[PDB]
């Protein structure tokens, strides 16, 4: 359920809250749920674990134990929804590709300019996916 | 239409085949057409790229006229997919987030802290418009 997802950082939250024009614009919003929500969320997410709440713990100290959990609590949500945030995810069968390529060598480089015509038919099959 | 928009690269490669189990399976078909697909064509284009056709120019430098234009071929191919391919561009409304609280300095840390509760209902915004 979306509410119990988010209830714990809710709580961890209301503790920060308490040590301290919107920022955060409605512009923000409309790309969450546009074309690029995904790549949206994923870098909100990291300035937030990366910039905002470390330069944070750092202007007050005081504030680390409350900060320190609501980075935790928001990597965990980040782990779920990788399940969600297709942006964060690789595709198995391209690691397989180049896994296969590098071991092969020489071979690798022979066998993959040779069938650039098959990846050529893939991409138009993507295209044609989204044409639909 | 998508045929003439792969023609240029078609006719590229049957000038580039003339110097040469699939390396390029079907499992990489199947990911171009799911969740993943924009995640694994993105990569896909990047490994030629980079990493096959710099190594083929190299193993033989008579292919270097060909491979060049096959490339500047799909660098074009993958400049007009965005328009496509949603995960190569980023956020205009994050970029403007991020100088804002930038230009701000220190009053940027306390108010994008100050403003996680509204950070916490835009994801929820985001789970519930993929809950559809």
């Amino acid at each position: 359920n979306l509410p119990n997802m988010l209830r714990d950082l809710r709580d961890a939250f209301s503790r920060v809250k308490t040590f301290f024009n919107l920022l955060l614009k409605e512009s923000l919003l409309e790309d969450f749920k546009g074309y690029l929500g995904c790549q949206a969320l994923s870098e909100m997410i990291q300035f937030y674990l990366e910039e905002v709440m470390p330069q944070a713990e750092n202007q007050d100290p005081d504030i680390k134990a409350h900060v320190n959990s609501l980075g935790e609590n928001l990597k965990t949500l980040r782990l779920r929804l990788r399940r969600f945030l297709p942006c964060e995810n690789k595709s198995k069968a391209v690691e397989q590709v180049k896994n296969a390529f590098n071991k092969l060598q020489e071979k690798g480089i022979y066998k993959a300019m040779s069938e650039f015509d098959i990846f050529i038919n893939y991409i138009e099959a993507y295209m044609t996916m989204k044409i639909r």
